[PDB]
């Protein structure tokens, strides 16, 4: 039987919660007796966003609506869903192919904690949250609720819920500070650089098993770049709510996980429209997408040398620009160092 924390080990029940993948597989039509949680693939998924590629380009110089079934159809052989015995839908708008990238970005994060849950060795005389937590390569410890990191913290979420997002409020449940393998090493070039911020990271809960273990990635070389804002970058906000949407949590599953990272943003390409960017421009570490609404650059206070950008949100100044709020991308995954964890209650008015 365990010796971690209640809360630590709350958070491994539902990290590893191999019905909760089930379900986000079933939330993507994938048809799960066709497409078994056991026979998910990298092979697979890359070559899905292969072929989610081919319709990138037939979509952006306007093929014929039959030119396109061919290759909608082809992606449905290879990713099978469950449509019975009718056609399974067109995918001949960009806004459907994004929508199945979302699906490979999530499926790729869903291989890997199954991965590590059939890997390894098993032993009836052991806890199961003892033996998924050392699969983490993650050390997870409870942060004191009278402690000054928590105070910083918590007005960080109370600051920084934006009026947009309003259908719902956050409740902190609990905060952990946590330390991956190997991270801190990897981070030691950005140690010291300037323009280092705390920026928040929200993911569906059926994602951190892959996070905590291999880090918040970039995608995948397969996977088309006109699907995302600012490119194949790891994107990070300094509202709580913005990221908090990313949880996807909703009334029957109010409870969400967000984080908490370093960012090495340094001279950030500011930018206020989408550019499916490759490389950065020379003496550029870090994009940042102009908001119309900032944190108070005022209200800026340090934790550990870290700035944390808690201000209250007011106008930027900035016009034309296609954001309501904040955006930070980096393309390197030495440049993010992850700090916090917290489990949220979502408390929908909806
Ligand atoms: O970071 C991102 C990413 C996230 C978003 C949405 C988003 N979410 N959350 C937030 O807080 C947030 C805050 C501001 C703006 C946007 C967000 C938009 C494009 C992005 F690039 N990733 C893409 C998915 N993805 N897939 C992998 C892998 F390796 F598994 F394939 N790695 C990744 C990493």
């Amino acid at each position: 039987k365990s010796k971690l924390p209640k809360p630590v080990q709350d958070l491994i029940k539902m990290i590893f919660d191999v019905e909760s993948m089930k379900k986000a597989m079933v939330e993507y039509e994938i048809d799960l007796q066709k497409m078994p949680l056991g026979k998910l693939s990298k092979r697979q998924i890359q070559a899905a966003y292969s072929i989610l590629s081919e319709v990138q380009q037939a979509v952006s110089q306007g093929s014929s609506d039959s030119q396109i079934l061919d290759l909608s159809n082809r992606f449905y052989t290879l990713i099978p869903h469950d449509f019975g015995m009718k056609k399974p839908p067109l995918l001949n708008n960009a806004d459907s192919v994004q929508a199945k990238a979302e699906m490979l970005d999530n499926l790729l994060d869903i291989e890997v904690a199954y991965s590590l849950l059939r890997g390894g060795s098993d032993d009836s005389s052991k806890d199961p949250i003892d033996v998924n937590y050392e699969k983490l390569k993650t050390d997870i410890k409870v942060v004191d609720r009278d402690s000054e990191e928590a105070e910083i913290i918590r007005k960080y979420v109370k600051n920084t819920h934006a009026t947009t997002h309003n259908a719902y409020d956050l409740e902190v449940i609990d905060i952990f500070k946590i330390e991956r393998e190997g991270e801190c090493q990897r981070y030691k070039p950005f140690k010291q650089l300037h323009n280092r911020r705390l920026l928040w990271h929200g993911s569906r809960t059926t994602n951190f098993a892959g996070i905590l273990s291999q880090g918040l990635r970039i995608a995948p070389p397969e996977a088309p770049v006109t699907g995302y804002m600012f490119g194949k970058g790891i994107y990070f906000a300094d509202m709580v709510s913005k990221s908090a949407n990313y949880c996807h949590t909703s009334q029957g599953d109010p409870i969400g996980l967000i984080l908490l990272g370093e960012v090495a943003l340094g001279n950030m390409y500011e930018l206020k429209h989408a550019s499916h960017i490759s490389k950065l421009p020379k003496g550029k570490h870090s994009v940042k997408g102009l908001g119309k609404t900032t944190p108070d650059p005022s209200a800026n206070i340090s934790l550990d040398g870290v700035d944390v950008p808690l201000g209250t949100g007011i106008s930027s100044g900035v016009n034309d620009t296609s954001l309501l709020y904040n955006e930070y991308i980096v393309y390197d995954i030495a440049q993010v160092n992850l700090k916090y964890l917290l489990k949220l209650k979502f408390n929908f008015k909806t």
